[PDB]
């Protein structure tokens, strides 16, 4: 516990960008892209305000708009006088991937049409598609091969502080060795994350802090509509904040928290507002209503466990269920605690052999063991009951590929 | 129950089929086929002909039999086994864990098969198990994956019996003839033997 993360200070004019997202659409090649920027303004609307928005390739200016705010009609009161959305058009994009992760500036200015700025706010764009069709995930219309893995925050030293250095040094390893997707178990990640991510080049699993395993049954609070607010705040509040970062391809419900009906509307409230990307969700089974993306945990390659409500199918025999359809995509696979990954080229031959089988997410990055000092000032890695925490969980706190300070195992 | 159709022989496998002058000859194999059999109820399903690529007429025969006879699913396994021709993926000879990737006409791996993208058909080999001789090496594995997804719906073997003849020595003695043993040529030899019994019906 504690105030773990940044604190600041930010100062916004009164007349001020309240919010603005950022959407890229192509045609059916990919050759022609438009980019869509609707922004939202608070404070005194006056019709010498305008809205300029402006599209740069390294320091090259791809194109510009401006408007004065007040967007379409949206219904019998009228429209958003408060809003406007620009649209611009880019031709030949540089397409963004984990491959090559070509990106834009788009700079979003307020200001007055004598041409006095108010303020400005940004952000890197990426220009790419997310979309399931006919069974697969595509990006830029290409099905994508994950290969991912979980990554808490955690640091030996810092316990849940994460600064940049050791964010780069994640990603770096991650690259190093042929990661190319990271799933943020299970929570929103400190904002630097999501730049990196998309400056490097990695795909992310954005997901909800949501985690209720310890409840029995496990869908417990989120069957429960008393409970549907503050779930409510946790998955929108992420998405308002972390919808315009090109890395994010996937939106997640939360973690192990069985299936409610409190996920279904959420599954619905995201669908509605960004169908830019698919929504997934691997609790109550891992193939509910609530999830675009079969992703279950530990699901082995030829073998089934077939527990009740919530059996783990063997992937291959999963995909082809009566009526299934949809992409299988492992949120967590090999488990790489202590001496492990025993099998994993099993995974591997599979996801290459089967189009729907798409990947996995590993568990997981990094040990989390914490730092102690002897007696004389000696520091091991300690686990779960080092610290006279009871209960707990002893060695389950270390399962990731490489060691708390980022020797690889 | 099968039409009466088969061109393999032909280059490629569809030239007649494709073609709509064979259109009348070939739909006369399958109508009335369906008009003197549609009553048996051991009857579950209609085969429009075997190897015979996949042409056109196919498409035509297939909706005929669909609008005459909607209590029964019609497949074909010819041109690639999951044609528009088929309402089973009816594949001869492919493996369970092993693609065979021909050009044009794979041979997938059957489990792999069942969930190729858009793909929701059940799957029941028409031809499996290649019975020539001293065979049936890998039958448990077909088994095996039948049983573990629901989808996979068995097939049939390829075959019941050998298809040897019988002939006599000079001293009246018989013995069983295979291809060539007739003077006949050119011949495929023993081909024509591939049966779990012995022609005269002992098992192998
Ligand atoms: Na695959
Ligand atoms: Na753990
Ligand atoms: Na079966
Ligand atoms: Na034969």
């Amino acid at each position: 516990s504690g105030i773990f993360r940044d604190v600041s200070l930010l100062h916004k004019p009164t007349t001020q960008i309240s919010d603005f997202h950022v959407a890229t659409r192509f045609n059916d090649d990919f050759s022609r892209a438009v980019l869509e920027a609707e922004v939202q303004m608070c404070g005194e609307l006056r019709d010498y305000l305008r809205v300029t928005v402006s599209l740069w390739q390294g320091e090259t200016q791809v194109a510009s708009g401006t408007a004065p705010f007040g967007g379409e009609i949206i219904d019998e009161r009228g429209g958003y006088a408060d809003r406007v959305t620009l649209r611009l058009n880019v031709e030949n994009p540089k397409l963004w991937s984990a491959e090559i992760p070509n990106l834009y500036r788009a700079v979003v200015e307020l200001h007055t049409a004598d041409g006095t700025l108010i303020e400005a706010e940004a952000c890197d764009v990426g220009f790419r598609e997310v979309r399931i069709e006919n069974g697969l995930l595509l990006l830029n219309g290409k099905p994508l091969l994950i290969r991912g893995v979980n990554r808490h925050e955690h640091h030996p030293l810092h316990g849940q502080v994460m600064d940049e250095q050791t964010m780069v040094q994640d990603i770096l390893l991650m690259k190093q060795n042929n990661f190319n997707a990271v799933r943020c178990s299970h929570y929103p990640n400190h904002p630097l994350w999501y730049t990196l991510c998309d400056r490097y080049g990695l795909y992310v699993v954005d997901e909800a802090n949501i985690e209720t395993e310890g409840m029995v049954p496990m869908n417990r609070l989120t069957d429960d509509p008393r409970w549907l607010p503050a779930m409510s705040e946790r998955v929108t509040r992420m998405v308002q904040r972390d919808r315009n970062h090109p890395s994010v391809i996937i939106w997640s419900l939360g973690n192990e928290s069985g299936h409610g009906a409190n996920h279904d509307a959420l599954y619905r409230w995201i669908k509605s507002v960004d169908p830019s990307r698919p929504v997934q969700y691997e609790g109550g089974g891992a193939d509910t209503t609530a999830t675009d993306i079969i992703c279950p945990m530990y699901a082995r390659v030829d073998e089934d466990q077939p527990f009740p409500a919530v059996p783990k199918w063997s992937i291959k025999k999963w995909l082809s269920l009566p009526g299934e359809t949809r992409p299988l995509i492992l949120c967590e696979y090999a488990h790489a605690m202590g001496n492990s990954l025993g099998g994993f080229a099993k995974y591997w031959q599979a996801f290459r052999q089967y189009p729907r089988l798409q990947g996995g997410f590993v568990w997981d990055w990094v040990d989390q063991s914490l730092i102690k000092y002897d007696e004389n000032g000696n520091p091991w890695s300690a686990y779960g009951g080092d610290f006279g925490d009871t209960p707990n969980d002893r060695q389950f706190c270390m399962n990731g590929l490489v060691f708390a300070d980022r020797t690889p195992h």
